[PDB]
RNA sequence: AUUUUUGUGCCCAUCGUUGGCACUAUUAAGGAAUGGAAUAUAG
DNA sequence: TGCTATATTCCATTCCTTAATAGAACTAGAC
DNA sequence: GTCTAGTTCTATGGCAAGGCGCTA
């Protein structure tokens, strides 16, 4: 029901005196010295847990109670680290000498585990524990006691308390609640609720409870059954009942009995440690006299990768055995038959070392339509030998194996298209033994392989130490509070300063570490974003209200551009070049203020301070929770499908409609509101720039640039390409490079590909790479039109930055290639050259915030038109696209890096976060199957309705990949993608529509195509065919889904000419949306 | 408590007219891929 | 018109997932 | 009277394809 996130401001911080921020240093390192302290003694506490203390435990999500030892009694950690190292082989023996039995499956399946050998080892924690009994000189039976408590108290094991929680109880000596007290309170609730079984009213109850602590009021229950903390939910019931909020509530006894019950196991005892005085006396002698603020954040800071490893590797083991349990071992066998391939003559290799095969080896499944054809060639080859062939069998048997050797290199290039390519020599051998193994098995057995592989590499998480961070706030926390606005205006009127000021001022109550006494600071922020969205004070009186969602933004209702004063405008001009951007913000702010627009933020201790010291610098972040409570009663609905190349799309779907553009969608009333691109315009003058889209100046403007590109890849004209047999082939790259010096070509697109031809130009001149250092500075770092200074977030500006940086790689690896002492490392490189290491390191920091942009502006766009939306409509239901496991082994290279750049998940990811804080907007991701090739509003409603994806162009720039294309849908041999079938009929309409027979496309002359089609236009004055391309931009919809379609008669039917997106928008929209009204 | 010069970043043949924008921080591991040099193979 | 293919080693990278942190409500006692 | 510094609180579809571009 409820919803929460943060959002978080981060901030330089202002120092102050070198001894103040010296005191504030002094604290920092005192808390992250301490640290790993409560992380070894953690550790120590978890190897002393056993049978006995989790004995009758909840034990949930199926964890058994050999793998809650087991995580407790060993972990793997890193080599040098103080724990001792254990053999894997040992483990089992370790823990039947420490449980009195043999390890079940879980904790089996635990300690196979792979993890890195040379940087982790299992440890064993047991000893762990055993060394503190000794050290501190504790009996095994007041530990094990303590241990117990502390079990219960939930300090170790499975679901821990808070670090507040767990300090306190253990280490706090302020008075504690008589337990006892509320046993017997508890008890009577239950009995008396017991004797009287079947009350109905609030009422009631609370008489009973009343009764149960012999009291007439809830303050006197308080008082003396539960005198400090938080209510019992118990005694909450009678604090509403006078209160009067709870009287028609319903009562279940039953749960009231069940839940009472079960909070009785903690109030059996009173929590009377016999060792925690000496492990206090220890933590004193290591991190100083006990404070709850400062142990608290000490222990948070140990505990999390100690209870978060345990959780993560629990969760891990139970997948693994559901994972080895898919694996078919009765094909195994089959396994063998296909690695014998490794013993066979096919493969034979220098060492004979072998490697793992994968389905994509023998080109996953379609070796069977590679099977029916080799048989069909053999079963044909038989009767030739029978009776066609009679003595002279010796050249028709050599003619069978040409045949099987080429259907089979005919199908792995045929393969090698669209994928890896499969391996000759391994469905050679496999056919040699086609009476050994069916082709079924062969698969079978190879899947076996693989899965077996990949299964039993998946490593097991190491528990590593965290690096710290602590926090300070208004509550449970080390003491700190942000100076309030309204304090603020107090403060600086007290010292006779300007009414308002642009930094942010914290008070936190710190150690001194000279006297280990506490003392409250105050120092000094800044941040711009937190003075627009928060702080900056509305002074002015009757200003704007408080926006239903907090903060001061531009999403969020306030476009915060006011007119600026005369003299406001020259601060800005006469600012610094470097400070000219903040001031001009803060100008913007102050205006805002004076002039009444700036809207109020409603003050609350609602904001942490987070402080993470990095040697010298502090990095001190504000955190604020977000409340939100769903509403699924949605009006609007508004799919979004993500794209590479093309641009992202959405579309927004009105539920429940009525009126003119209604269609009935299987009894739902649903209407088209709109469809769009999302584009990130930015105005340069009065010219805009999409940053989503746009590739770069055109060389028109460029001709110094591009001149002096040519000037230095004349100077390294040589090449010479790939030995087909001992041919060394003469290479011009000057042919290449003028393919894209045209004026027409954009700069973006030009740099990208000259990267890749110095790439190849260094490659044939490895010797004399140290030449190449200054052209690659001018192209990426120097130059005007330089990679570093001109780049959109286009998907080719992001190619650009990846083969610039593959450029830079070609350039080291040649550079200190060895004439023929170990592998060159970046040690080696940045001592060989720092600028172009540098370089190298400039364009990678360029490139992640390139990206982390691109998530932020494409999420805004997502969100704002949802909002947009929701203002008119109601709620929204924002639909994307659930994207997973794209890049794969089985795929080619260059699919994996194309496939890379996609971004849908970090985008996706993004637009969760941001929908948390906004009332009447969620997010779901739906399955995107088919969302290419549905015609939405038709599809399902009620017949299952596919097409093809269409492309677009003139005769003129048909290609012969666009014949081959439209050639490949019309073949009639059968496939098991279901998209095919669209294909196939979108060729049968094309040919129907503009009056062909395959015999005018296939095998005639590309140029006779061309004309064929240039004719049969003009007659009908039309610039251009339609044909079915896969990854084709239109679509030919029914309904009318992108403002700008026209019409078409395709196949005597009528159909929009769509942007194939914006329909693909809609279908996301579609996908299951009677679930989300059912 | 006063620093008054900065929260992080994004775009451009014109880097400014107030140029135009956007944004949850951190810690750690794991998962799946990618680039470069070279080796071994079959083409 | 051409973007050779598989597999491995070593040095490097990016995109994403999943374990965590960024406590609430309270009162006795100190101002 | 407000606030600090301590305590205790917590609640009852099987697969596998599909979803992604080239420039020129």
């Amino acid at each position: 029901n409820a919803s929460e996130t943060r959002k978080a401001y981060t901030t330089k911080m202002i120092p102050r005196s070198h001894d103040r921020m010296k005191l504030l240093g002094n604290f920092m390192d005192y808390l992250m010295d301490g640290t790993p302290i409560f992380f070894e003694l953690w550790n120590q506490f978890g190897g002393g847990i056993d049978r006995d203390i989790i004995s009758g435990t909840a034990n949930k999500d199926k964890i058994s109670d050999d793998l809650l030892l087991a995580v407790n009694w060993f972990k793997v950690m890193p080599i040098n680290s103080k724990p001792q190292g254990v053999s894997p082989s040992n483990l089992a023996n370790l823990f039947q000498q420490y449980s009195g039995s043999e390890p079940d499956i879980q904790a089996q399946e635990y300690f196979a585990s792979n993890f890195d050998t040379e940087k982790h080892q299992w440890k064993d924690m047991r000893v762990e524990y055993e060394r503190l009994l000794a050290e501190l000189q504790l009996s095994r039976s007041d530990m094990h006691h303590d241990l117990k408590l502390m079990y219960k108290e939930k300090c170790i094991g499975l679901s821990l308390s808070t670090a507040h929680y767990i300090t306190s109880v253990m280490f706090g000596t302020g008075a504690k609640n008589n337990r006892q007290t509320k046993h017997q309170f508890y008890s009577k609730v239950i009995q008396l609720l017991e004797e009287s079984t079947q009350i109905n009213s609030v009422e009631q109850l609370a008489s009973i409870i009343l009764k149960a602590g012999d009291c007439d009021s809830y303050r006197k229950l308080r008082i003396r059954c539960s005198r400090k903390g938080a209510t019992p939910s118990i005694l909450k019931i009678v604090q509403d009942y006078e209160l009067g909020t709870n009287h028609d509530d319903e009562v279940n006894v039953p749960s009231l009995i069940a839940n009472l019950k079960e909070k009785l196991g903690r109030f059996e005892y009173e929590c009377e440690w016999k060792c925690m005085e000496k492990i206090k006396a220890f933590l004193a002698s290591k991190v100083g006299p006990y404070y709850l603020g400062s142990y608290s954040a000490m222990l948070e800071n140990a505990l999390s990768p100690i209870k978060g490893m345990t959780t993560k590797n629990c969760k891990f083991v139970l997948k693994q055995i559901d994972a080895k349990n898919d694996i078919k071992y009765e094909n195994e066998p089959f396994g063998k038959i296909v690695e014998g391939f490794f013993d066979s003559p096919y493969f034979e290799s220098d060492t004979n070392v072998k490697w793992v095969l994968h389905p994509h080896h023998i080109g996953e499944s379609n070796i069977k339509t590679l099977w029916e054809d080799l048989n069909a060639i053999h079963s044909k080859y038989e009767e030739d030998i029978a009776s066609l062939s009679e003595d002279k069998k010796e050249k028709r048997i050599k003619v069978y194996q040409g045949d099987v050797c080429q259907t089979i290199n005919t199908y792995c290039e045929e393969v090698g298209k669209e994928a890896k390519t499969p391996l000759v020599q391994l469905l050679r051998y496999l056919y040699s033994r086609k009476d050994d193994i069916a082709v079924d098995k062969i698969i079978d057995g190879i899947t076996f392989l693989s899965k077996k592989h990949k299964v039993e590499k998946q490593k097991i998480n190491p528990v590593i130490q965290k690096y710290p961070s602590f926090n300070f706030g208004n509550n449970s926390k080390l003491l700190g509070k942000i100076i309030s606005p309204k304090d603020k205006l107090k403060h600086n009127l007290k010292c006779n300063r300007n009414q308002v000021d642009n930094y942010i001022w914290i008070e936190i109550k710190v150690l001194n570490t000279k006297t280990m006494r506490w003392e409250k600071h105050h120092y000094a922020l800044s941040s711009t974003r937190f003075l627009e969205e928060v702080y900056y004070p509305a002074t002015s009186e009757n200003p704007p209200d408080a926006l239903a969602a907090r903060f001061r933004t531009k999403t969020n209702g306030y476009e915060g551009k006011p007119a600026l004063s005369a003299e406001q405008i020259e601060q800005i001009r006469s600012a610094p070049v470097g400070l000219r951007k903040v001031k001009k913000r803060q100008m913007r702010l102050e205006a805002a203020r004076q002039q009444n627009l700036l809207p109020r933020y409603t003050w609350g201790k609602d904001f942490n301070i987070n402080i993470c010291k990095r040697g010298n610098n502090f990095e001190v972040t504000l955190a604020t929770k977000v409340k939100k409570k769903k509403e699924k009663n949605y009006k609007v609905v508004l799919g979004y499908a993500a794209n590479i190349v093309r641009k992202n799309t959405y579309a927004a779907i009105e539920a429940h409609a009525n009126g003119d553009g209604v269609i009935d969608y299987n009894d739902l009333p649903v209407k088209p509101i709109e469809s769009g691109f999302v584009t990130v315009e930015s105005q340069v003058r009065d010219k805009s720039y999409d940053q989503l889209s746009y590739n770069g100046v055109k060389l028109l403007y460029c001709k110094p640039h591009v001149e002096s590109r040519r000037s230095f890849l004349e100077k390294y004209r040589n090449g010479t390409m790939k030995d087909n047999r001992g041919n060394n082939i003469q290479i011009d790259f000057m042919k290449d490079f003028e393919a894209i010096a045209d004026d027409e070509t954009s700069l973006y697109y030009f740099n990208m590909k000259y990267c890749k031809l110095l790439q190849s130009s260094i490659r044939n001149h490895s010797s004399q790479a140290k030449e190449y250092r200054e052209e690659i500075f001018e192209l990426l770092r120097d130059g005007k039109l330089s990679v570093l200074k001109l780049s959109s977030l286009s998907n080719l500006s992001f190619v650009m930055f990846k083969v610039a940086k593959s450029l830079i790689g070609t350039y080291f690896g040649h550079l200190l290639k060895k004439p023929k002492a170990p592998p060159i490392t970046d040690e080696d490189k940045q001592k060989a050259d720092p600028e172009m290491f540098a370089l190298r390191l400039a364009l990678e920091e360029k490139r992640l915030n390139k990206v982390k942009s691109k998530k932020e502006v494409i999420a805004n766009k997502i969100v704002a038109k949802a909002l947009e939306l929701r203002d008119k409509y109601g709620p929204v239901l924002i639909k994307g696209e659930n994207i997973s496991d794209t890049t794969k082994k089985g795929k080619k290279s260059s699919t994996n890096s194309f496939l890379m750049d996609w971004l849908a998940r970090g985008v996706a990811n993004k637009v969760k976060e941001m929908v948390m804080m906004h009332q009447g907007l969620e997010f779901v991701e739906v399955n995107p199957n088919f969302t290419s090739h549905q015609d939405p509003f038709v599809h399902k409603n009620p017949e299952n309705t596919f097409r093809a994806r269409y492309s677009r162009c003139t005769p003129s720039e048909l290609t012969e990949k666009n014949r081959k294309e439209i050639l490949s849908f019309l073949s009639d041999k059968p496939s098991k993608r279901p998209t095919n079938a669209y294909y196939n009929e979108g060729a049968m309409a094309f040919l129907a529509t503009y009056g062909l027979k395959k015999n005018d496309v296939l095998g005639v002359s590309l140029e006779k195509f061309k004309q064929i089609m240039a004719n049969i236009l003009h007659q009908r004055s039309e610039d251009q065919l339609l044909f079915p391309s896969r990854g084709g931009m239109f679509y030919l919809a029914t309904y009318k889904l992108d403002a700008d379609a026209t019409s078409v008669n395709w196949n005597g039917k009528q159909f929009w000419v769509c942007n194939a997106d914006l329909v693909a928008a809609y279908n996301v929209g579609l996908v299951d949306i009677q679930k989300d009204f059912k």
